């Protein structure tokens, strides 16, 4: 049981879609479609398995004010769904610094246990974006050891949530050409801009999946082939 991205091409690259019990990271420049894929996943996860979802709820942690509840409505309506119910099934939190971002993962644990054995459990946790607060707050050579200690602890908490509660953790990371915030991820996907409103996804760290690329479009339905 995997969460469809909305793109048949990007799902085949991922072996069916985004996995639970894993952290799936997309990285790329600004504008490559990371936040759009996250918004689509927040909707897709609500669908029944036959339509590409997991009959679940989504949690969205927003570190840069990128969350657009209207965009969720747009995606839901164009896919034949109630924009109201789609919004009812997404838990949302704005993280204003890296300490708040870390506490939210701890608090997400409480929300997940509660729904764990119900009809619509949480199935997706989004962190958009994972690193930005760490880059901006840990300033100077004197702060780099603590920066990695906190980033490492934060990824350990996310891995633990994913395994405990059988949820997909989807994180976005803004890697620019051209400063390195190393961190663990189960799956890494590089996004870049393509021909017009197309985007290209490349598998970077994928243990046994065949390497390769996939093309997808940003449409009114979220992400599409
Ligand atoms: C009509 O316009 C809208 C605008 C936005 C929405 C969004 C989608 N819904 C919400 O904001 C809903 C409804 C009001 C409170 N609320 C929450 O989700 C409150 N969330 C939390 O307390 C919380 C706590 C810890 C978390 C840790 C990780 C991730 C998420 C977390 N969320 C709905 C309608």
């Amino acid at each position: 049981g995997r969460i469809s991205t909305g793109s048949k091409s990007l799902d085949k690259l991922l072996g069916g879609g985004i996995e639970t019990q894993a952290i799936t990271e997309v990285f790329g420049e600004f504008g490559s479609g990371k936040t759009q894929l996250a918004h689509t996943l927040a909707v897709m996860v609500q669908l029944p398995p036959e339509e590409g979802g997991l009959n679940g709820k989504a949690m969205y942690i927003d570190t840069e004010g990128t969350f657009r509840p209207e965009r969720l409505l747009e995606i839901a309506q164009n896919r034949g769904l109630s924009g109201s119910d789609v919004l009812d099934n997404v838990a949302y939190a704005r993280a204003f610094n890296s300490n708040h971002q870390m506490l939210l993962v701890q608090q997400a644990s409480d929300m997940m246990v509660e729904l764990l054995n119900t009809d619509r459990p949480y199935k997706l946790l989004i962190v958009d974006s994972l690193t930005s607060h760490f880059r901006s707050e840990y300033i100077g050579r004197g702060a780099l050891a603590e920066r990695q200690q906190k980033l490492a602890k934060h990824l350990a908490d996310l891995h633990r949530l994913a395994n405990l509660y059988d949820i997909a953790v989807f994180v976005t990371n803004q890697v620019q050409a051209n400063h390195i915030l190393a961190h663990s991820a189960t799956l890494r996907v590089y996004l870049r801009k393509g021909k017009g409103g197309k985007r290209i996804a490349r598998l970077i760290d994928a243990p046994h999946l065949p390497e390769g690329e996939a093309v997808f479009s940003i449409t009114e339905k979220g992400i599409e082939d």
